[PDB]
């Protein structure tokens, strides 16, 4: 069918949740991690400006290139059926998504800086608007119709979120202990509902037949 | 439903929601706050930042959406403005997205001294925003169609209005004999769409 190529520098980076979509929802893909070295000689093929980029080979004629990350991320979820299956879950799918966007923002704040200025940054914003918009994060939790961020299914939304919370807990390991409750719960029910997920997200290598 | 849109700024972040709504020739009542009377008021919107839209049905109840872009697209899912096919709907993300990173340098802009926003203008300006702009201009190159996304009205077209609308805030002669694309599909748009060309140059009424 189609070749799917996720070109990305970090993992965990602005592909994640393109990544995870592709992962909850059983589509084959081919990972195309970037180092730092090996970017000179890969950068005048892809798309070729900047990543993340996905390289879609299927139609036929021709191969789709693909930029803008979470663009790229509600396409893929979208086709498998995970932006909501009404209007109505689509625009609670499409809120999470903004507010984890919201918290992403605070995230990216700390990004290419050195230490110091690093940790004065991270001070910041964890005594700032990181608490507010996690509050706002659990209330939308809160407010689901269901186990996950919008009902039961897997969307967008819960990909995201594990992604933005990802990196909060990466500037402070504890920001989250005894704290948040509905943030801790949605990632036990998100791993618990989406078996591809639980496997993916815990590198767990030997799965039972 | 009654639709009212709740907000500080009609050129703020509600924008998209406010074009969305005109675009789709969808009727809505406008709540401005003005900074006076904030304090009154807040209170009374859950819980307790705008923008903010209050839906009620014919029987009053009332629900509540926040999150403008999360808003704009359910606006524009609803009356077929977020692309006509998975693709479309990707080429309308992108644009949304694009024209979001440029939003980014606008908002450095915001809540400063006239000292150092002039600064921040005068940087962004000659960082980023260039770049960001070519980006918006080859995308729209890249348009099937004389609008953003193909032929037909999307959000994209709307937050392309509201983004560029801010960037010209910034500097009004930023565009003036460059970005043809931008300017362009502008024109293209307000052609395209009387709802939107009537709202937008503030034209009319009638009563009638």
């Amino acid at each position: 069918g189609d070749h799917i190529k996720v070109i990305y520098f970090n993992g965990r980076g602005r592909a994640e949740s393109i990544l995870m979509t592709l992962v909850a929802a059983g589509v084959n893909y081919e990972d195309e991690r970037i180092s730092f070295q090996d970017w000179p000689k890969i950068k005048p093929t892809i798309p070729g400006g900047r990543l993340p980029a996905v390289k879609i080979t299927d139609n036929h004629g021709h191969v789709k290139w693909m930029v803008e990350s979470l663009a790229i991320a509600r396409y893929m979820a979208k086709k498998h059926h995970m932006m909501g299956g009404t209007e109505e879950e689509y625009y609670n799918v499409e809120k999470l998504i903004g507010q984890a966007e919201d918290l992403e923002h605070e995230y990216y704040k700390t990004l290419m800086k050195p230490e110091e200025e690093k940790q004065k940054i991270i001070k910041e914003i964890l005594n700032g608007k990181v608490p507010v918009l996690l509050d706002i994060i659990c209330e939308s939790l809160k407010a689901s119709t269901g186990k996950l961020a919008v009902g039961d299914k897997v969307t967008l939304a819960d990909l995201v979120l594990i992604a933005v919370i990802d990196h909060v807990t990466d500037l402070d390991k504890e920001f989250l202990t005894g704290k948040y409750p509905e943030i801790h719960k949605h990632r036990e029910n998100l791993l618990a509902s989406s078996p591809r997920l639980a496997k993916y997200l815990s590198d767990r290598a030997a799965t039972p037949f």
